[PDB]
């Protein structure tokens, strides 16, 4: 068939000179406004074809899922122990290595509190923590970000790691450091370069400064994961995902086929404790944001608390039925915020149709999330923060399709049933018992964030009265 339509490619560069880095997400608005909702693009060597809005990217994510559940080669990754039998989840080729950790992670996570009343109770005390925290600030301005991670680190890590931190253990500030840094590192030409030509790597020169932050994240991972295999007491069922993954090793010794080895154990745990060390708090950091750029949608939401919860008990998630409101005004936070605008790179395993072109084996897809989340045919006022884009004349919550921050088909985010709860319960024990503005002799702050691949709002302070 006929290749989606894009701009003319250059000889070498191809069409590397026809987009801005600097501003992906709006240069593909134009290529989309210019082209259609799927287009090419040659960046360098790598073929790509952005994917806009909901129809597109559900053609080829679930229609096509079987074809498009791969990601692009990553041989840099041998750096880090990724291998065959070792490749976490996140990076992880399409096969069996990834749908064993993939199952493994979605039911151990089940098991070990999602969808029960325990992990709400201890993100509630996690939350507590957060709560104290934010009251040591008295009514001085401050920047949430950093506490906003330490509080939903301290959760993944429990899940994982059978462990909170305290918010300023020097191993646990450490480890979020590198998980940042790094996020720089996803980001770098070299790497680019490095990948084309994997025996490049040979050159102790260059492999030694290319992943070094992942590196360093995965080295002080380690440490912890040696202390937990010391203090882990297999006569037990397991209290987190480490000892489960542990007891898997157990079981699967003399099994050249398992993933579950050394080698991916660091990998598996730092694959899960990084996604939620980044995600969830950034989400949260565009909340805070947007409650003091919108003071009245925060007072609806501190009614609402009050009417349904009060000032005293700690939130539950049986309240999210009966908060309409607030759940709107959360799926805003996510929808507006756009945290992840380009999603996460998929590949074609087989050529594929979609809205009507064919896309070959090997093309790099990318799912353009923040067209689909801000799709001007779907949305009211996509380009403003407003609750009622979930909510009907009535004040029912309602979930348009077009809400896919977390992406779609069997590579879907597998932590959205995590950061649902922490979400609604992180930021319903915030307004409840905070109150939220921008500090006086302050620019109000924009509400256009910086973009990377993790998009987070602009630097920002606030402050945090007592109620
Ligand atoms: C509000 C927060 C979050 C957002 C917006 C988000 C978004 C995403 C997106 C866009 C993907 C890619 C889907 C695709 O390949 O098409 C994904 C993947 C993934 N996320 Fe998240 N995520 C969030 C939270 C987290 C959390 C809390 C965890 C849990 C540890 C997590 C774990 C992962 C993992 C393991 C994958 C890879 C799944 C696979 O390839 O099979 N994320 N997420
Ligand atoms: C275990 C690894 C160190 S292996 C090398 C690469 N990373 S990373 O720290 O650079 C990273 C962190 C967050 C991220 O963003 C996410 C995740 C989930 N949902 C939405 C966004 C992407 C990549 C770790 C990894 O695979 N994590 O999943
Ligand atoms: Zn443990
Ligand atoms: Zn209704």
């Amino acid at each position: 068939g006929k290749l989606p339509p894009g701009p003319l490619p250059l000889p070498g560069l191809g069409n590397l000179l026809h987009v801005d880095f600097q501003n992906t997400p709006y240069c593909f608005d134009q290529l989309r406004r210019r082209f259609g909702d799927v287009f090419s693009l040659q960046l360098a060597w790598t073929p790509v074809v952005v994917l806009n809005g909901l129809a597109a990217v559900r053609e080829a994510l679930v229609t096509h899922g079987e074809d498009t559940a791969d990601r692009p080669p990553v041989p840099i990754t041998q750096i880090l122990g990724f291998g065959p039998r070792s490749q976490g989840v996140f990076l992880a080729r399409y096969g069996p290595a990834w749908r064993e950790q993939r199952r493994f992670s979605v039911s151990t996570l089940r098991n070990l509190g999602l969808g029960k009343k325990s992990l709400e109770q201890w993100v509630t005390e996690e939350a507590a923590c957060l709560c104290a925290a934010f009251a040591n600030h008295s009514g001085r301005p401050f920047r949430p970000n950093g506490l906003l991670d330490k509080a939903v680190s301290n959760v993944i890590a429990s899940l994982t790691c059978g462990r909170r931190f305290e918010y300023d253990d020097p191993r646990f500030l450490r480890l979020l450091d590198l998980a940042q840094e790094g996020l720089k590192e996803e980001s770098g030409f070299l790497r680019e370069v490095l990948n084309a030509v994997p025996v490049l790597l040979h050159i102790p020169a260059l492999a030694g400064k290319v992943l070094r932050f992942q590196k360093a994240f995965l080295t002080q991972l380690d440490e912890l994961l040696t202390e937990h295999r010391m203090t882990w007491d297999p006569a037990q069922p397991p209290r987190d995902l480490t000892e489960a993954f542990l007891a898997e090793m157990e079981k699967a010794k003399g099994n050249p086929e398992s993933s579950f080895n050394d080698e991916n154990l660091r990998i598996v745990v730092a694959d899960l404790f990084s996604a939620g060390m980044v995600t969830t708090s950034t989400t949260l950091a565009w909340g805070l944001l947007l409650m003091i750029l919108h003071p009245d949608v925060q007072r609806r939401v501190q009614q609402e608390i009050d009417d349904v919860i009060g000032q005293v008990r700690r939130p539950e998630m049986g309240d999210q039925a009966h908060m309409p409101y607030t759940t709107a005004v959360i799926h805003e936070v996510q929808r507006f915020g756009d945290i992840v605008p380009l999603g996460v790179t998929h590949m074609t395993s087989r050529d594929i149709e979609v809205q009507g072109f064919r896309i070959p084996k090997g093309t790099t897809l990318i799912t353009n999330l923040s067209s689909v989340l801000k799709d001007e045919a779907v949305w009211e006022k996509p380009f403003r923060f407003h609750p009622e884009h979930f909510l009907d004349a009535q004040g029912h919550f309602v979930k348009p399709e077009a809400f896919l921050p977390f992406s779609a088909g069997r590579r879907a985010c597998l932590g959205e049933p995590l950061a649902r709860m922490e979400l609604f319960l992180f930021f319903t024990s915030l307004l409840q018992h905070f109150s939220f503005s921008v500090p006086t002799g302050q620019p109000r702050p924009s509400h256009h964030g910086v973009f990377a691949f993790l998009v987070s709002p602009s630097p920002y302070e606030l402050c945090a009265v007592p109620r």
